């Protein structure tokens, strides 16, 4: 589990900071804002052996989110092939992962509070707040996120990717709906499921295709 919160009002970024600095593993880096309000960030350390795989990795941290917010929220949630997690077409987090040098750093936002969505954004993204009228407590929400994490991460330590597939295809969007990579007018076809190693499959007119990377839309 984790064992130690550092809660910034505010820092530049706290994958930037875990880049930095040689805090441990256990210890969540949180900040209430990031320098490039009423949002949710924090990164933390993983061992970069024990996740090899980086496709399964933020789907299963992305399973997570959306097992916390729920909880909380009785909002069911979805999660996007490869990394965020929805509500709807709208983006309510995001998980990001990134190997610098010694490091698996992990980061997550979760949009809880902020009142004001950018006219610009959003069609494209949203906040607890505006899904349920209601502001959340953010420290309640940080803990429950961490507790799935510990959770979802450490049965995927002692089994596998397989205990998670199912439940993240049930939640995955455009999930058995026809799509295109973006900007690869080449493969088309309906999202299916995933493959056993976190790969996206679709349905084309020649076949099961395996997508490794890229962006989905619907059609």
């Amino acid at each position: 589990m984790f064992k130690n919160l550092i809660w910034l009002k505010e820092v530049d970024s706290t994958q930037e900071r875990l880049k930095e600095w040689n805090v441990s593993y256990g210890t969540a880096l949180v900040a209430d804002r990031q320098t490039k309000e009423g949002g949710l960030y924090f990164s933390f350390l993983l061992n970069p052996k024990e996740f090899e795989n980086l496709l399964q990795l933020p789907l299963v941290l992305g399973l997570s989110v959306s097992e916390a917010l729920e909880e909380i929220t009785e909002i069911p949630f979805s999660l996007k092939w490869p990394n965020d997690v929805y509500f709807q077409e709208k983006k309510v987090s995001g998980v990001l992962r990134e190997l610098s040098k010694d490091k698996l750093i992990v980061g997550i936002g979760i949009n809880v509070n902020q009142r004001e969505i950018p006219e610009e954004i959003k069609d494209r993204a949203t906040t607890l707040y505006e899904i349920t009228g209601k502001d959340w407590d953010r420290k309640e929400v940080l803990l429950k996120v961490l507790k799935r994490i510990s959770e979802n991460l450490k049965k995927f330590k002692e089994k596998s990717f397989k205990e998670f597939k199912g439940k993240i295809e049930s939640k995955m969007l455009y999930l058995g709906e026809e799509v295109k990579l973006l900007g690869e007018g080449k493969i088309t076809g309906k999202l299916v499921g995933l493959s056993e190693k976190g790969g996206a499959l679709i349905l084309t007119e020649e076949g099961i295709k395996e997508i490794l990377s890229g962006e989905f839309s619907l059609r």
